[PDB]
RNA sequence: GCUCGCGAUGCGGAGGGCUCUGAUAGCUACG
RNA sequence: CGUAGCUAUCAGAGCCCCCCGGCAUCGCGAGC
């Protein structure tokens, strides 16, 4: 018991209380304290579980690490362990993800505040941890009703918060290409460089982590929290509801008269999407025409972490894949959980969804039933908006520079194509999520990007 | 003395109580605090000297969506009549190794071979549900108070909410009917806080009208099991009561052999048991004859207070089920329909009793009632 | 008879804070 | 040999606070 402990090395030491955020369920109180002059914080639900937390970090930092369980502890990166300790960077990125959503909500007061899963992406520039930089912050938990799919664009089909940070990501990377295309003095404070290879790359230590409340749906949550100590199945979101059912081993793909006739829709679980950004990257098709493959460098959890599990879902399960294109790998992020974990709360799952990248002004609110804004319009992260960015960015990058060629742009699933290196990754991955036995990915039909800008 | 109906009544609560205080230390423990208290009775004659308490139970509470057990090692639901069927399990497995033993011990046994195939009980043995109160769900919802003789029967029988489905809800108060194109639930779900849903007792016993209450892996071996009375300590209404356990679904058909729609005697007691003051005990208490002691478990965990698995838990029933199996020879199954040895492929194996079951859930559907919710699929994939 | 909407009065598992009693455990102080 | 104080846990009893989504009774309006 941390609070005993710390009571008995220190006995005059008294315990300071900030101030209570929620209500009900949600609600959760900081505690803090001052050992030795360091100004020690935690979190709980209740003062007491606060209290535990705040003098659990006073002993790590003043003395050594409590009766931590074993699956809490964090795989750490494959390569690439320059961000600090894994758990100093781990809660950092996940109270400025907190942070920044209390800034983008009025201090947690808003109606929009109330959510079930937080997700949001960090970057880091350097080996400091001063220099983290919040990209997107996103909420949400529901996916796109069957009947209210766009043929054009402008319906999201998945709103979970980690799928919707990727979107504010991909958003965030346009603006850095246009940043460094738009002026020759602009292209030193831009994140991408010139590569030799062609195209454009990531500069020197420039890093994105991925910060999720809880464990991805699917996969990476089919455990026990309380007895850790086992079959990394494909699975899709299930309409009318929060939660994953595995991939049938005999199922057709969906049709888009079907999905208005009988079929609800069948998106993948986040977890299956993570796994599949840790081969192909973050970056998308479109975006893999211009920069080389983008990786997350750690996947942080807020609650229900698990090594074993987690990793098997990341990554693990499809370890077997091979013969992937140049550039391209499987990625072997940091996994870890934080020392503030958030608690369960039992009750029903917001129909909005909030999203925000950094340099936008405000939170777009999304209705993750209907794919679109509370109000009828398209969001800046439907596949539409981000056409029309990655658009304006051919209209600017020379036909030599393009790591794809592809002149004359026009309807969006041939410019997806396009990017046959990104295709041949995509192929590896869906081969070897097949020969494990974990299910084939389930593919939406085609006549979602059978659409062209105009 | 002999058994006029209401003489049994009275004559089960007694022995279920009482046995509950031979445990209690008179009442004494602090374990004996409880809101409702359950049990089995077996009767084999009209002489009452005969009447064996076979489970006694305590509890109101169900399992934390948080702590579900992918091993089967969690009590999921602690409501006492719950308990006690499973307590009522734990007997007849014992039952059935008695008779396994040897040709001597065979003879004590409840059990017989059956003609048809497997075991059947002995001719007039008989078991009986005692609840201190009426079960949740249809039966005790439309009035949870003590009946007055000023009060007319149910005024509106026709209501939409007469004799539908409800489900318990984590977190949450009273019980729901399932809802309309009713969602299935998911183990991330779940975790992420979608509440745990869990059908009331109510619905649970009506379930054991039709499919009996020795569960799917037992009729492997044996024949349906069914009660012949329902015995309620207080809030004893016949109409709702008669609804609940079995009128609602009198369309039921097509049941398989040896199945049957059971409409067990029900009643109240001469002397109703009281409302008990104090906080509800988060935790639930279960015995089963043979047992040298209760066995007290956290509700909210459905775990002991030291985090060990009940012997009521899946995973200890499996080990039960194995251990019965391997002792019977092939020829003496009721079915022959070879599953690979995790707990859920095993009850597939029990054909019959799941085609019973899909005849209960097509019932109530057919009538209105709402669609029987189940517990997701990963609960029940593991192995021993 | 029932269904739906609004109102009113009631009935029947969670989260949080505060307070009082007991038991266990560790630590002080004083005579 | 005592007393007093501080913690940490459980165990129980009171003051609340906020939920949850059903059910009863009655009224009003509408439909079948
Ligand atoms: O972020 P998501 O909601 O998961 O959307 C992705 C994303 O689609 P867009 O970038 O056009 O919105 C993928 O695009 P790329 O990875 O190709 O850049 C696309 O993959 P494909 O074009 O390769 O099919 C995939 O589609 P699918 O689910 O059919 O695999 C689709 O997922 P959702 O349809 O679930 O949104
Ligand atoms: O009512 P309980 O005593 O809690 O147990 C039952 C029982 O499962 P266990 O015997 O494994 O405890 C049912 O199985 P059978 O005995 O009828 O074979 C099972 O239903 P299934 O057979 O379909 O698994 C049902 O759970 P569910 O209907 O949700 O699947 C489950 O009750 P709980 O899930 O409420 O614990
Ligand atoms: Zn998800
Ligand atoms: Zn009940």
């Amino acid at each position: 018991n941390p609070v005993m402990i710390l009571n008995e090395l220190r006995p005059g030491l008294k315990y300071d209380f900030l101030s209570e955020s929620g209500e009900s369920h949600a609600k959760s109180f900081v505690m803090s304290v001052v050992v030795d002059g360091q100004f020690f914080e935690g979190s709980g639900r209740n003062k007491k579980l606060a209290k535990a937390r705040a003098a659990q970090s006073a002993l790590a930092a003043i003395f050594n690490l409590h009766l931590d369980q074993t699956p809490s502890r964090q795989p750490i990166p494959s390569e690439g362990l320059q961000l600090h300790l894994p758990q100093v960077l781990a809660d950092a990125v996940s109270r400025l993800v907190l942070g920044k959503f209390g800034d983008l909500t009025d201090n947690f007061s808003s109606p929009h505040a109330r959510r079930k899963v937080l997700a949001g992406v960090v970057m880091t520039t350097g080996t400091d941890v001063k220099d983290a930089k919040v990209i997107s912050v996103s909420t949400g938990t529901k996916c796109i009703n069957g009947e209210y799919m766009s043929d054009r664009g402008l319906a999201l089909n998945d709103c979970h918060a980690e799928i919707i940070s990727r979107r504010s990501l991909l958003r965030f990377l346009y603006t850095q290409l246009e940043l460094y295309l738009n002026n020759k003095d602009d292209q030193k404070r831009s994140i991408f460089q010139k590569s030799e290879r062609g195209g454009f790359r990531l500069k020197e230590n420039v890093q994105f982590h991925l910060y999720i409340s809880t464990s991805p749906c699917g996969d990476a949550r089919i455990f026990s929290p309380h007895e850790p100590i086992a079959r990394g199945q494909l699975r899709t979101k299930i309409e009318s509801g929060q939660g994953t059912i595995p991939v049938r081993s005999n199922a057709s793909i969906q049709t888009w008269d079907g999905v208005l006739q009988g079929e609800r829709l069948l998106t993948m679980s986040c977890s299956d999407k993570i796994a599949r950004w840790n081969v192909v990257g973050i970056q998308g098709s479109l975006l893999s025409i211009f920069v080389e493959p983008i990786y997350f460098s750690s996947i942080i959890l807020g609650s229900l972490y698990h090594g074993d599990h987690l990793s098997r879902a990341m990554y693990q399960r499809i370890s077997n894949i091979e013969d992937l294109p140049p550039l391209y790998t499987l990625n072997k992020p940091l996994l870890s959980g934080i020392s503030n974990a958030e608690a369960r709360q039992p009750g029903k799952a917001p129909n909005f969804s909030v999203n925000w990248t950094v340099g936008d002004s405000a939170i777009e609110v999304i209705n993750a039933t209907t794919g679109k804004d509370e109000l009828g319009r398209a969001s800046r992260l439907c596949k539409h908006a981000l056409y029309c960015r990655w658009m304006r960015v051919h209209g600017k990058v020379p036909s030599h520079l393009l790591r794809s060629k592809i002149t004359k742009p026009n309807v969006y699933h041939e410019s997806k194509l396009a990017a046959k290196e990104y295709q041949a990754a995509k192929a590896r991955l869906f081969t070897a999520f097949i020969k494990a036995g974990l299910g084939a990915w389930v593919e939406k039909p085609t006549e979602q990007d059978q659409f062209s800008l105009t």
